[PDB]
């Protein structure tokens, strides 16, 4: 038969054919033999009534059918935790059982790779973006951005790699320009409108702790990391004069919409490598703040401006990116300047007094001391400033840090009330420890609860319960006191609700409302019923819970939360399974492969089961 | 449409038809079928070629579980990212290609030593006739109670027996292909002659201790055998149906027993 022979006695037989088609071809639609050669097949296969074989050829040919597009393949490798060579032996191991090529070969993943890793699509700048350079093709760089690692300079041991802002961001662009058309066409707007685009981004930078991996040979070295990344957080447009947010981000807080930007191997609480690996970084940013991003992603020029926001810092690193003490000031609220003393006094009367500018002024004041007076007033008078701030950051705080601090408040609250303090003005140690006792007794045998001095967010969730303090205010008479807890803890869940929803704008105005009044009924209480509690002690999370809410609502108007353990076993298991030797291109492979998991475009392709 | 590509090409049509009732006498489907293959490979595109060949001529889209196991224990996966990669797989390509965790499982518990039947002539004193057995404890009924002697070493350990007839049966395949290649027919019995040697040595270190450095030197040892030699003696002299080709190699070494012990 004649699919018996060999293509060499095929061709022999049918090149009269051969030659008759690709004659016809050239003379009648002018040296389109495949078009024409593909329409008699498709026909001379339907010709037998087989329309599902021809919809299967037309699905090939169209190549949405069985091709697993160099994406999903790139996407399952990255995903799974996939080496170069154990993907070869799957792929050919398939092949070979199948016989056809269903998955893709090396290159093509590379290709697929490298087409998404930034400075790869052009783009343009409207100002000249002065101290930046225009060249549009590079990636990976060397984070210290030209050292001083000669003998005779000051010595570093550190391994920095990162990539550019601008690249990243054009990168990040060309990753969710199917995101953002699709929102744009869902909003019914224009297929085709010019900017700007204001993008609203996040800013954020944490350490890793340790990522040595030494089995071994004693604790040799701490070996600590960290990371600085950003995350697109919005994207607004406006038709005319009216604005309408055409993208919001589901999970801002999340994973995996962690954009890196550079990554080295340094101590936090090292200050003077840090300061010279970020610098660079945020020179960038204050030159872009004011410039006009002109791209050509959807065919058409786009215009983008950018709004800066350094809100993803923890309490340890803006308290010394800042400028401020540690831990060792008075000073405690990162908003304002009320001391410790003051503020177990003044409870909720406060307001944001404090800036970049402002701490810049206070720290050339600390400098200059033109007023020449003692070192105490001096410092009493900047306000606890000693450092010099280079990044301006925007505190936040999360809604674990205050039910955490108001539950330990409280469990001193009960303490206090079941010793009978009120009529023992001083008590002893040994006596408070016989009634803590006491009371987590009696708690484990009427609540059934576990008590324990490390305290975490599943324990203050678990007290705050109304059956918890009438459980503990049904042993202690007068049942005006009973009253009081009562309403304090009434006070409290009608609270809760202001820094638990994410969006009290829309989820629940009427708890946004009357806040101050609640704030002040329980101020109130605290300050006539509860008057022994003032020992001089208050907690920064306590006075910003009390305090400092409505500011950062109006501000922001959401929590949210920050999951500690999440980039760490990451990073080391993108240092173990699929990362190279040497401790140069280590660094550059691992971020290399957070950069493609961080992608919106593999994270869709590989979440689409969901449907 | 179709209408139009049908008026501009019966020309076409009518002349493939005539030429193939003249040459292969009603066999437009072969000529089209080979004109197009060789079409698209004269276009440097086997790729596509190869795929309509296999999707002509019959082969199935998918895999055997078995195929689907054996990658998956070559290339050191889990459950959880293989499970993901499955169904996203089967979201993006719509058709099912792998095999989930069931059936999966389903043939790692047929392939494991202890699923088929055997019996022994002799009755094998002072041990047990159940079938139906895998992984047991190594310590073989040790009582370690405190009024004993103190033992802690974890130890697994297969049925020899077991484990014997569970290689037979997996290599049943290679040696009747060998029989068949060695001028033999298939319904031939035995007394068949298997050689199987014997090896076990320790490991050293299989502690990866991280939570204050090296805690403890545990040792490890595992005791295994190895099958090298098929021999069946028919007539006068014998021929060997099965001979390994490198037996001292690391994908032959099937085991018997661990044990958390030292040398
Ligand atoms: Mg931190
Ligand atoms: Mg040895
Ligand atoms: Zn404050």
């Amino acid at each position: 038969h004649l699919l018996s022979l060999t293509r060499r006695a095929q061709k022999h037989r049918l090149r009269e054919l051969k030659i008759q088609v690709k004659e016809f071809a050239d003379k009648e639609e002018g040296g389109d033999v495949k078009a024409v050669c593909l329409t008699l097949f498709l026909l001379a296969l339907r010709a037998r009534n087989e329309h599902r074989q021809a919809d299967e050829l037309e699905a090939i040919m169209q190549g949405r059918g069985s091709g697993l597009q160099p994406a999903v393949c790139l996407a399952i490798r990255v995903n799974t935790f996939l080496s170069c060579s154990q993907y070869h032996k799957m792929y050919r191991t398939v092949k070979a059982i199948t016989g056809r090529q269903i998955f893709q070969p090396l290159h093509a993943l590379r290709n697929a790779e490298k087409v998404l890793l930034p400075g790869y699509h052009p783009f343009e700048w409207q100002p000249p973006l002065k101290n930046v350079s225009s060249r549009t093709d590079v990636g990976i760089i060397d984070g210290l951005s030209g050292l001083a690692s000669s003998v005779d300079e000051y010595p570093v041991d550190t391994i920095a790699k990162r990539f550019r802002y601008d690249s990243a961001l054009v990168s990040a662009l060309m990753d969710m320009e199917e995101d953002i058309l699709e929102g744009m066409r869902s909003q019914d707007l224009d297929d085709y409108l010019n900017g700007p685009f204001t993008v609203v981004v996040k800013e954020s930078c944490d350490g890793m702790g340790d990522v040595s991996e030494k089995h071994g040979s004693g604790p040799a070295v701490p070996e600590k990391a960290v990371r600085f990344s950003f995350t697109v957080m919005r994207i607004t447009i406006e038709h005319g004069s009216q604005n309408v947010k055409v993208f919001e981000e589901p999970k801002p807080n999340s994973e995996l919409c962690c954009k890196p930007l550079c990554l080295m191997l340094a101590d936090e609480s090292d200050h003077e490598t840090l300061t010279a690996i970020l610098s660079p970084l945020i020179a960038e940013r204050e030159a872009m703040k004011s410039s006009e991003l002109t791209l050509e992603m959807g065919g058409i020029p786009r215009t983008f401006k950018f709004i800066f926001r350094g809100t993803g810092y923890d309490e340890k690193l803006v308290r010394e990116v800042e400028g401020l003490e540690a831990s060792g000031s008075v000073y405690i609220c990162t908003l304002c300047d009320t001391t410790r003393l003051e503020a177990s006094q003044n409870l909720v009367f406060h307001s944001i007094t404090r800036s970049h500018a402002e701490n810049l002024q206070r720290y050339e004041v600390w400098r200059s001391n033109p007023y020449h007076e003692s070192v105490e007033e001096l410092r009493d008078r900047v306000k606890g400033v000693s450092a010099k701030p280079f990044i301006e950051t925007v505190p936040s705080i999360d809604a674990l840090h205050c039910d955490i601090g108001n539950a330990a408040e409280f469990y001193k609250i009960f303490q206090l009330e079941i010793g009978e303090v009120y009529k023992h003005p001083n008590a002893s140690k040994e006596e408070r420890k016989r009634w803590q006792a006491t009371l987590d007794k009696h708690l484990r045998k009427r609540m059934n609860l576990k008590p324990i001095m490390r305290m975490n967010g599943n324990f203050a969730r678990k007290l705050m319960t109304q059956e918890t303090v009438d459980a503990v205010c049904e042993l202690i008479p007068s049942e005006e006191r009973h009253e009081a807890l009562r309403e304090l803890m009434d006070l409290y869940l009608k609270m809760k609700p202001v820094w638990r929803s994410s969006c009290p704008a829309k989820e629940c105005p009427e708890s946004l409302c009357q806040y101050s009044f609640n704030s002040q009924r329980f101020a109130e209480l605290l300050s006539t019923k509860f008057k022994y509690r003032y020992e001089g002690k208050i907690t920064n999370y306590f006075h910003k819970t009390l305090a400092h809410v409505p500011e950062i609502i109006e501000r922001d108007g959401s929590i949210g939360a920050w999951g500690n353990q999440s980039g760490n076993k990451l990073f080391r298991r993108f240092r173990k399974m699929n990362a190279r030797q040497s401790k140069c291109y280590e660094m550059e492979d691992v971020l290399k492969h957070h950069w493609l998991y961080t992608s919106k475009y593999l994270q869709k392709f590989m979440n689409a089961h969901n449907a």
